[PDB]
């Protein structure tokens, strides 16, 4: 096919090793800042000692600073608790003697070049919280559950509330937390007060009472409350926070039963609720942009209660692909993907020259499906999850099986530059695999029981790989390291020698593989979504499409840390398929049109009892969150309430 030459060469001189020497136990490694460069590197040992070691050049060179922290004792438990962006904070939590009457802290706001030691009033049960929205201001719980807030980089704490079993940062410096009563987080739990405050500690007010359990995503806040005289809860949410709040138009669930965030976005987010009775299964529904209406979306989704792995992914390498594992009768896993946000749910197309397993009980068809949280999980041999990036367009890399269900075996990996409608085998057997340059460069590192010297990349997204031995003394493959964003030349290569045992990091930069840098010539368009070119709404999703320049197979050259993924919009026509039905309303058959209920049943005659004005009176009708389609379509008819419908059956009194 086609391959890069004189290579050899190019990265003879890149190729940047750094022995660890001592090292043992737990090995955290933190990245600080973007563009930075720089990586912190802590362990600890134990009968111990805590060593520290920090790079500015994206691992190919560290430096012991355990001096700084003054060869003291870090717990992992906490591990490095990082500022958000470039603030450039790092805090570690040292042991302290039993007797002492607070804990202590190793903290930097320099990206880590001098330390300050802190003797906090307090013994924190967490790590330590930055608020998003000033990295000088962090939260704690103490080991005495109360809630301890930091107005200047933990230097000074107050204790702004005695009992808390839970606590958040929300936008605006806000916090939310729960809290309790007579007794223990455990023993109150669904009688919990849930409370906020936006003054950081100067004046509290209780948004919820008989709380469960609470959690944010998107503009979404949302809280399980407990029924009354009752052993089973709901969730209610807030766009408001906490000021108004309105019952969600899911199911109640009992105690052994959960609901998990799986998604959450501007516009909405996918609810998994788990399913009555030990399933290890639930049901997984979209919202609407209130994250009141809850639409059904996937049946039998896989998530386990206990360590509960759920293959569930965001393919966000494009918009609307979300792929995840549904458990079949057959008591087997399959994988699913939707396009569309979870308006549609299908099997994953095969490779064209892929051949199906013995799981597939039709040689000729079959499909693919893919290794995630479950199957590792389950200790198959499964290096990696699926990858993805954003600025990389389409791309998603994934061990997987080609047949009708998840197969034990030992998996090849798979690639699909589409964003998921196709696929090819990548490489055999299982790899470590990462993205930089947004793409412009795929490297693999090949999983295996023994000693590896060699590394392996692709200029051409994944359709030629060439190889290339990066040192002479192999190794054995502990992990990849490179900076988070996918925008870098560099990557670490992490491993120990064969003992007397040590680790060793081998870092390399690409810059001279690709010494080119893009040109506008070296981009091609692209349609997302395109399914059959023929047809004028091809490639809308959500009411729209996107045309994008990606950069061609055959250029490579680096796309660059400031390069930017440029697309242009089209604006389709609203039809039916751009609505979900609202309250009380349903798609029958084949149509597309959402008509009313006959009677409500189940949790919307719950709703519908115990719901308020605005959801209750519909139109029947309401946009796809997110759906941004204009013209033709918008159902004509009058908002109707539907209160008089459910009570409609009751006797009432005077
Ligand atoms: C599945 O993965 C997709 C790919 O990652 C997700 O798409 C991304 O979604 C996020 C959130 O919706 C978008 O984030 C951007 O955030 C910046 C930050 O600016 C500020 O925005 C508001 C202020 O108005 C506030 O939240 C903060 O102050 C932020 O600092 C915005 O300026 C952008 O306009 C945008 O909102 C990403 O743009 C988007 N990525 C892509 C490639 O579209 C998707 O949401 C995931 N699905 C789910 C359900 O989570
Ligand atoms: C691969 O790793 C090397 C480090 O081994 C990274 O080197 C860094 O390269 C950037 C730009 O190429 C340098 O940035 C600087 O930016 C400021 C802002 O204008 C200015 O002083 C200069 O223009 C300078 O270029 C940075 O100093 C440099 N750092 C080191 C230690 O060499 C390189 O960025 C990595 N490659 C990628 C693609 O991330
Ligand atoms: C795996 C798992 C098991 C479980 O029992 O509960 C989970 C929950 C709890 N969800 C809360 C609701 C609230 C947080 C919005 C609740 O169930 O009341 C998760 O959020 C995530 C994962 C689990």
């Amino acid at each position: 096919c086609g391959r890069v030459r004189d290579f050899v060469a190019k990265l003879a001189n890149n190729t940047h090793q750094h022995v660890f020497d001592d090292l043992r136990g737990s090995v955290s490694l933190s990245w600080v800042g973007d563009s930075t460069g720089v990586i912190l590197v802590l362990t600890t040992f134990h009968v111990g000692q805590s060593k520290l070691y920090r790079s500015e050049d994206y691992g190919k060179n560290f430096k012991d600073i355990t001096d700084l922290i003054n060869n003291t004792f870090i717990r992992t438990e906490f591990g490095m608790a990082i500022g958000p962006e470039n603030s450039g904070k790092v805090v570690l939590t040292a042991e302290v003697s039993g007797g002492s009457r607070g804990g202590r802290i190793f903290r930097s706001s320099d990206f880590a070049k001098n330390f300050v030691q802190t003797d906090l009033p307090f013994h924190p049960l967490t790590q330590m919280m930055y608020s998003p929205q000033n990295s000088d201001y962090l939260l704690a719980l103490s080991t005495e559950n109360g809630l301890w807030v930091s107005k200047n980089f933990g230097g000074k704490w107050e204790e702004i509330h005695k009992a808390v079993c839970l606590a958040k940062w929300g936008s605006d410096n806000t916090i939310f937390f729960t809290t309790y009563a007579n007794g223990s987080c455990k023993a109150d739990l669904g009688a919990l007060e849930l409370w906020r405050t936006s003054d950081l500690g100067k004046s509290f007010k209780t948004i919820g009472v008989k709380i469960y359990s609470f959690g944010l995503g998107g503009r979404f806040l949302f809280a399980s409350v407990m029924a009354d005289k009752d052993t089973t809860r709901r969730i209610h949410v807030s766009t408001d926070q906490g000021d108004t709040w309105s019952m969600a138009q899911l199911p109640s669930v009992g105690q052994e039963q959960f609901y998990s965030i799986l998604a959450a976005n501007d516009d909405m987010v996918f609810m998994h609720v788990d399913e009555p009775g030990d399933t290890g299964f639930g049901t997984i529904f979209t919202s609407d942009d209130r994250g009141i209406v809850y639409s059904k979306s996937l049946d039998r989704h896989l998530y386990t209660t206990t360590g509960g792995e759920t293959d569930f992914t965001n393919v966000t390498s494009l918009r609307g692909v979300y792929i995840t594992s549904v458990l079949s009768e057959d008591n087997s896993i399959q994988t699913m993907i939707t396009f569309d946000q979870g308006g549609r749910w299908t099997h994953l197309r095969k490779p064209e020259n892929s051949e199906c397993d013995a799981t597939a009980k039709n040689k000729n068809e079959c499909s693919l499906h893919i290794h995630a949280s479950y199957s590792i999980s389950q200790k198959l041999n499964v290096p990696m999850a699926p990858l993805s990036e954003p600025n990389a367009v389409g791309i998603v890399i994934a061990h997987g099986s080609v047949g009708d269900a998840i197969s034990v075996m030992v998996p090849d990996v798979y690639i699909s530059d589409d964003g998921g409608y196709s696929w090819t085998k990548m490489l055999e057997g299982p790899h470590y695999y990462t993205i930089l340059d947004s793409g412009g460069i795929i490297v693999a590192i090949e999983h295996s029981s023994r000693p590896i010297n060699v590394i392996k990349f692709s200029t051409d997204e994944g359709q030629c790989w060439q190889t290339y031995t990066f040192t002479r003394d192999p190794i054995y493959f502990t992990g990849l390291a490179s900076e988070p964003g996918a925008r870098s030349m560099n990557i670490s290569i992490w491993g120990f020698t064969e003992s007397t045992s040590q680790w060793v990091s081998y870092t390399i930069d690409f810059k001279d593989i690709l010494e080119r840098n893009c040109e506008e010539k070296d981009y091609t368009i692209w349609l997302a979504h395109s399914t059959d070119p023929e047809d004028y709404e091809d490639g809308c999703i959500l009411g729209y499409k996107e045309q994008f320049l990606r950069l061609r197979k055959s250029s490579m050259c680096q796309n660059g840390r400031d390069y930017v993924v440029t697309k242009q919009p089209s604006i389709c026509l609203c039809s039916l398929e751009d609505f979900l039905c609202d309250f009380g309303y349903y798609r029958p058959e084949n149509d597309s049109k959402c008509v009313e209920q006959p009677e409500l049943k189940g949790h919307d005659l719950e709703f519908c009892l115990y719901g308020r004005e605005e959801h209750l009176t519909t139109n029947g009708y309401r946009k796809i969150p997110g759906d941004k389609c204009q013209g033709g379509v918008n159902p004509v008819r009058e908002v109707k309430d539907l209160k008089k419908k459910c009570t409609s059956n009751f006797l009432s009194p005077e």
